[PDB]
């Protein structure tokens, strides 16, 4: 077995997933929000206690207001960066789309639904039949779905997003993953990692590109989980080497970028799981990414 294997077992034996994931809040990161609790962006943030860090939040280029719920997770040993955002809201889906086309982003990375728990978690940001494409009028853009694969627990879209002042055009993929509870886990890591493998496979992580927009409602709890793991299993692939990863260390170092990545003690302890099994894949046993999607059931 591996180390975080043991160390996996021990937590579970003496059950301290719970002080183990508070010691993280308590040593996690503080910067400073001012932009985002500037008055005029009190309609731009989903939730009170959920917004970027000045150092590492997204801008828009434009000088009216450059403000998004937004953060970039610059993770420098791993070599891969991803933007994290909260579910946009009614009046923010130009601004999203905007900062999709502005850092040159290939892929958006959903993890929510747009209603649960009786609530509207995100708005519905991105057009549901190929024939009403949406216009967002105040960044300009034009936004249609080309197509869409629905599986069981996931569907994968192909927009076309249009800047509508140089008609350039672009392909964005939507990896929509529809069964991860809010404030929940998924049902397996199988089907995680099912899904972030074919997040992988789609080369939308490639450093050719702008960074991957992950998002849940708030950008921090189910999009913290998903990230974490993805660096975890690329700090491992880079080395060939399990032991030199340090999950616990890893999300303090994504919490420098955005604030509360993870937000249950049962989704840290799910991180452990889909990085401790995504392992077998990295490390040469490709035949359980075949197991992955049957038990996935998609
Ligand atoms: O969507 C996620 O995984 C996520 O982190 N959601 C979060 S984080 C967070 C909230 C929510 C929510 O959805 O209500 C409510 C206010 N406190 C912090
Ligand atoms: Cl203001
Ligand atoms: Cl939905
Ligand atoms: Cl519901
Ligand atoms: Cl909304
Ligand atoms: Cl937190």
């Amino acid at each position: 077995s591996m180390e975080m294997e043991k160390e996996f077992e021990q937590i579970d034996k003496s059950g301290s997933w719970a002080a183990i994931y508070q010691d993280i809040r308590h040593e996690a990161s503080d910067f400073p929000c001012r932009v985002a609790k500037l008055p005029k962006n009190k309609n731009r943030n989903r939730y009170r206690d959920v917004s970027p860090f000045d150092h590492s939040r997204i801008k828009l280029h434009q000088e009216d207001n450059d403000y998004i719920n937004a953060s970039l997770i610059k993770m420098e040993e791993a070599q891969r960066s991803y933007i994290l955002t909260q579910g946009p809201l009614p009046n923010t889906c130009g601004h999203f789309w905007e900062m999709v086309w502005e850092q040159k982003s290939r892929g958006v990375v959903m993890l929510n639904r747009v209603m649960e728990k009786g609530s509207l978690k995100c708005a519905q940001y991105w057009p549901q039949k190929e024939e009403k494409e949406m216009i967002f009028e105040d960044t300009n853009l034009k936004l249609t779905l080309i197509s869409e694969d629905i599986k069981s627990y996931y569907t994968v879209r192909q927009l076309e997003l249009e800047n509508l002042t140089t008609q350039e055009t672009r392909e964005i993929l939507h990896f929509h993953y529809t069964t991860w509870p809010d404030f929940g886990v998924p049902e397996s890591p199988a089907s995680f990692l099912n899904f972030l493998f074919k997040v992988r496979e789609s080369g939308s992580l490639s450093p050719e590109h702008g960074p991957v927009v992950v998002h849940c409602s708030a950008g921090i709890g189910r999009s913290g989980t998903f990230c974490l793991a993805d660096t975890c299993l690329l700090l491992m692939d880079k080395r060939k080497d399990p032991s030199s990863v340090d999950i616990k260390k890893v999300l303090l170092e994504m919490r420098k970028f955005r604030m509360g990545l993870i937000q249950t003690a049962d989704q840290l302890r799910f991180s452990y799981l889909a990085v401790i099994e995504g392992a077998k894949f990295i490390m040469g046993d490709s035949s359980v990414q075949d197991q992955w999607k049957e038990l996935s059931h998609e």
